[PDB]
């Protein structure tokens, strides 16, 4: 069902900017490419405009569908570098490894706690060894700020001093599409730092986490994380 | 080791020797509810056997038994249910024979009784990850007569608090609380001591309005929310949620 927000029927881009991104905190990318949860290749379409060979997995066989149609109109050579794959970002086994990984936010925040670990450890399986792991995130106002932090000093006769943070963890950015004379979403919003910390729980080396504008332009609201297995 | 805080990053530099950091839930020379408890008791008002849920050693129990509720406490630590245990025994026995002891996982647990209340604590819910919820909602549902509620405090963080910040563009947007992490640095108020311990200690801080959305989703009717101060007097820090099975 739809979501009856307070305010109020349910509501269910370019990518050359986040792509550009992404091959920045790559560098030279010797060997195909892995982008999990490629959707119609927002993406994509971007990576091989790169140069980039991809590997392309989406779950919805509707989605491949148009992803696949969209390749067709391309040209010969942007087509020939694409492999399209039916899989589960959050388990997946294609046999092969890669040099590179990537994943975008609105991905990511698609899998819930413990699909995030499915998604972890079958990115494990398929990095070669010094391989990159990338993700984009998006950073919301109260993920970007810095917490405030309370004092409360205490007793007992000896005293103490107590300070209280509260980090940001998750989000839900809940939406209402208004015609201005009913339409409805919420989505979980992870805090780039909470992704880092699961990177790291589950394996890998955290080494980069870089702002940057998802348009291109304008206040950072991204960060790209770069990840790899020690 | 311990959680290595940005507060206690800057007071090691600056004590030299003196200095230990340490995690707050170990070597501690650093318990009182019955404000909670009655927050509760004010909610109820009862007929029989109450459950409470990830019991510890009695703060809230103890004083549920002094209002002459029959209460089931569960808990997982074999070593806190000795600590109980001991507390109960040096107990009049009315009090002492009012209370039941069970070991079990509050997120997958099955008893051979049903209750008219079910109660958990902040401390206590926010004990479990997201799975592991949904396996404490299902289980209560199981352990509730027809009509029985379920009742759970929550720490309400100033972000919880807060009306969130809508941005109008017409496109409303808001982004709403749904878990953050409590951070905690803890040391004397001198500086020298010796030694000098600075307690360090994170732990998941769930939105009281997450919780109720995932009580919702799992199929419980969340008929009240009430904030109310943990220190009867104060910031309100926390909320008491009521939830019944729809009948
Ligand atoms: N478990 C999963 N495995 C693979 N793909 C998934 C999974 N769950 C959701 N998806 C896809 O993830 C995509 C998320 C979308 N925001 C599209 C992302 C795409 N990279 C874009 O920039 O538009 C959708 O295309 C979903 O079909
Ligand atoms: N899965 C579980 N089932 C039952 N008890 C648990 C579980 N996980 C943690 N605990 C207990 O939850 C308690 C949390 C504490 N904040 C104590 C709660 C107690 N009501 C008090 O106010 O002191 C600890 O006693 C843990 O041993």
């Amino acid at each position: 069902g739809p979501v009856r927000t307070p305010h109020a029927c349910d509501f269910y881009a370019d990518g050359t900017s986040e792509a550009r991104e992404f091959a920045t905190r790559t560098g030279p990318v010797s060997g195909p490419v892995l982008e999990l949860a490629a959707g119609m290749g927002r993406l994509t379409f971007p990576f091989l405009d790169l140069g980039w060979e991809v590997t392309a997995l989406e779950l919805s066989t509707s989605v491949l569908a148009a992803f696949r149609k969209r390749l067709a109109e391309a040209p010969a050579d942007v087509r020939d570098r694409c492999t399209l794959v039916q899989g589960d970002m959050s388990a997946f086994a294609l046999d092969k490894r890669f040099g590179t990984v990537v994943i975008s936010s609105g991905s990511i925040n698609e899998l819930d706690e413990a699909d995030r670990r499915g998604l972890y450890a079958s990115v494990r399986e398929h990095l070669e060894p010094g391989g990159k792991f990338l993700l984009s995130l998006a950073m919301s106002e109260a993920a970007e700020s810095e917490p405030l932090e309370r004092k409360q000093e205490l007793p007992g006769g000896r005293r103490y001093v107590l300070h209280v943070r509260h980090l940001p963890a998750e989000e839900i950015q809940e939406i209402t599409i208004h015609p201005a004379d009913v339409c409805t979403h919420r989505r979980r919003l992870l805090a780039p730092d909470q992704v880092v910390r699961e990177l790291v729980r589950s394996g890998f080396d955290v080494i980069a986490q870089t702002p940057f504008a998802s348009g291109g332009a304008g206040r950072k609201d991204m960060v790209l994380v770069e990840a790899v297995m020690p």
